[PDB]
């Protein structure tokens, strides 16, 4: 037997980084997850027991922190290419360094019609994201993404024209509700190194920035004939809107609400164009995944 | 031995109510989800295994179903007391009727800057919900809540004066971060049914708007001298402002980050006016609650 | 306005506490989450801001470690009263302390059907827990439960002889699966303090492993008529056994499993007699409570 | 622009299957969640809105469902490569069918220590899955796993000799505390097809319970020089006891316990050799992993 592939890290390190602004003395809320995965040339620490070769992850922990302090945390993409980087270069035995990064939301309240200074509000669940993987000689492969994104449209959408046979009940529909969980992930193009990075800095908070305004936009305004094809104009966009992006993943899961018959309680009528009470499902739930490239 | 209390019903019943609108076109959506549970002359389904005098559960989502589609679903205080009330008046073996709702949010989207007429998403895990109590002969209790918002400041929080001893080792501070999920209770005076009920129908959604407001605000500009001043604050503005609650609560998890000295680190300043990069703690936490009525 | 009530303290304090015996060698885990939670003279510290009168919730968490230290933290029961007896004898102001601890599973492992010495598995998220109110001169106030005990029986278990009307479409049965899980509540009668504990200490392990024992049976013996008749017989048998309890409290909900009628494809015969193939429910959920007291 | 990849199916799946033994009497419960999706020439269902080529996940379901009433359902391996197989033949626009299913524990009750013939109880959250990919003309691959098995040893696990740097302030150890939670996933090599897997069918089960076998023993008695190095030796002995598997993967989290120094508190000594209570720390957290193949 033999080590085919080993990473080792640390997991779910909060951190959390204010910015003070002299002049307008305004601060600024920073909090993310991080996760960082190593790899390299660090089997015998599995075959033979050889400690010498591992780094702690509390010391990974500990780099975390210190990175933190002295660079900036946004956007994620630099982060945690800033991150990765100095795991490969700063030990020899470290070829590849694998960093997630999550992204909570802590929003500026606006107190009287006015943004406050120093009050924030986590006004979703909603989360945005980066996979950023550093290998040595092969550059910095980012993948950005947003997840959590929970949307609902009460009509618009539309189920028909499927495939029929014996195991098909389903009713064709031209009505349905159509419900959500957005995770949307756009991969960059292979980046030479921090460098090329920095670079590109405003085109990360752009692309995210744009990435979920088409998101809404599209669901909202597309007369759903499914959720799959609703998806692929939903990427189209995005990679038509972005040049350094080379592809656009979207996992949806279809969160179904059911309608009642409540015709055997005195007649009601709560079907087909009465519909007014549904009931939504937790479960089962359709899965509809689709990469889009060029 | 012998049934000294017996509540039975159904819980997590998920309902989505449309409303849509003729002229306009512009749906709104309403998701809750209910749990009724019934008190009432039931002991022989627990000491005689008595079936006759169970309300099966499942006729409880039903019932939840069709009063939903021949009742309006808001302020969940209306519908609550409506749904509560059917259970004392349909039954007369049942006396009293426990009524929970929790109201998610689906707030309407904003394309171009518009208000969408079908589109919403869901901008927050805060919930609003409603305890309705109803009993036979003694009215329509209700608490209102709201829980679910989770808030952080990064300064004008303070904690220094607290008793010191030798069980201490928490060092005063002047500055200090306060983030924390909150939890407030506004409950009203007893109503005597739901006549009393649909007369006071606007003060609902009022109150609540009110009581979030004056959670935020408050929250953000007192420059807190602890986490059980601001809150007292909180409540006081509440009560001052509706005539008709007696009484206010508020539930606060104090959520806390951490400094994280890096001195052992090329001497890197990260604590006192130097502190940038904290440390959130995911436990334990601190839990401060109290609950403000009237004098 | 006034504090009509208040506490505070620190909540999801996580503690191990290991046990090594010199002569077999053998080590003994104990795991848990603990919340204290202290009331007393502290409104001014909500009304003037007055931190006086405020023992740092930090230092509520020392203390749990600390007396953690000092003492034996099983059972459960006894641990949580010394740990509220101290907060109200060590200050003056504190009246009342309450103390919840939620008992972890750490099951030494047997390994070629030997015990391990030092070893163990999480066997269950099965909770066994303890609510203890100690106050001012009104004893110790104490509450065993066992909660996160899932089960389930696919027959003997029926359900029928219900109230059928208008709102009714559920169909009688005599054979049904049923599942729930189990939340179990035993009220221990006052104790006049600490001496009286330390005097009933092997009752409590032993109550908790009855009452486990005997939901277990009963739920697998009882041919059910409905779930609150077999929840009342298990709670008859618990007040019998014990004479130090008052009360049992049950609290089960009612997971559902249903049928799928397959006829609609090439006659597949999946329901009534024929059923084999089921959809559990993740929601909604019958929700049956009950209180069994002493006649 | 392009589709590049596209899946599409039904998700959380809950199936329950009874077994009715006429004879004996006793019944046997499964309970499991699958998770379908397909893959196929269904480019135009995104690009050109032609559901045409889509099989709707409804009918995935419903599909499901009477798989599972028409055939055995255990092992898992053997039940999702005759329904990931069902996909691709039924279908001829479907060319590959990933399945995934998780099973929950249903564990009989022992009754007076006596196995009873209808009741259960879910011992544990621990999870045996199977992933199986199904590509046409590509036989079936098939990853077995075990997740959620949580262990912890109070002693026999060490951890020093790791780099040191300006980055390093962790302390080396000679004993401390190891806990984690358990993710083992076995590969088989590539089957040809559903006559090759019903074939084996007896190896799964029992691989299954080697793995766990191993992996507790091991974990039990390795004096463990690093996470790293006890992974290793269970990939080993699995790979060992079983020429069909490929490979072997073990994520383990490292799950880590705190000293609580306490000697600033009347001198008590908490750390080293008189350590006995610990903070559990639920983040972050060591995750370790590697694949083992052989040579
Ligand atoms: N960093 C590591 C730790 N550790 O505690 O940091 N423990 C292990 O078994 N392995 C590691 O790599
Ligand atoms: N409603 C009830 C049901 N039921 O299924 O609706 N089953 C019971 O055992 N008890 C109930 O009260
Ligand atoms: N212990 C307390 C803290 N604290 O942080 O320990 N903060 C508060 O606002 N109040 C307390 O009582
Ligand atoms: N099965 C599908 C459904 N459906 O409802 O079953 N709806 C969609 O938009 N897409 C599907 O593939």
């Amino acid at each position: 037997s033999a080590v085919k592939a080993a990473r080792y890290g640390k997991d779910n390190v909060r951190v959390y980084k204010v910015h003070k602004d002299e002049k307008t003395g305004v601060q600024t809320v920073y909090e993310m997850t991080v996760c960082v995965l190593l790899e390299g040339e660090i089997e015998t620490s599995y075959t033979k027991a050889d400690n010498s070769v591992i780094v702690a992850t509390d010391s990974i922990k500990n780099t975390i922190y210190i990175t933190a302090k002295q660079n900036p945390v946004t956007p994620p993409e630099l982060f945690g290419s800033i991150l990765g980087t100095h795991f490969i270069e700063k030990y020899n035995h470290i070829h590849a360094a694998h960093v997630n990064i999550v992204c909570h939301r802590w929003t500026r309240m606006d107190i009287d019609g006015k943004p406050h200074p120093h009050s924030f509000i986590r006004d979703s669940e909603e989360k945005r994201n980066v996979q950023v993987d550093v290998v040595e000689g092969k550059g910095i492969d980012i993948k950005s993404s947003l997840s959590g994104l929970t949307v609902l449209k009460s009509t618009n959408s539309q189920f028909w024209g499927f495939l029929r046979d014996e195991y098909t009940t389903l009713k064709e529909t031209w009505d349905r509700i159509l419900s959500t969980d957005v995770d949307a992930t756009w991969q960059w193009k292979n980046f030479s190194g921090l460098q090329e990075v920095r670079s590109h800095v405003p085109k990360f908070d752009a692309t995210w920035a744009t990435a979920r305004e088409v998101t809404l936009k599209t669901f909202a305004e597309d007369n759903s004939a499914s959720v799959q094809a609703t998806m692929y104009k939903m990427a189209e966009q995005i990679l038509a809107r972005q040049q350094l992006i080379e592809t656009v993943e979207y996992s949806l899961p279809n969160k179904h609400y059911f309608e009642i018959d409540l015709s055997w309680h005195k007649g009601l009528q709560n079907t087909g164009k009465n519909a007014e009470v549904f009931a939504p499902q937790s479960d089962p739930n359709g899965l509809i995944k689709c990469t889009v490239g060029r």
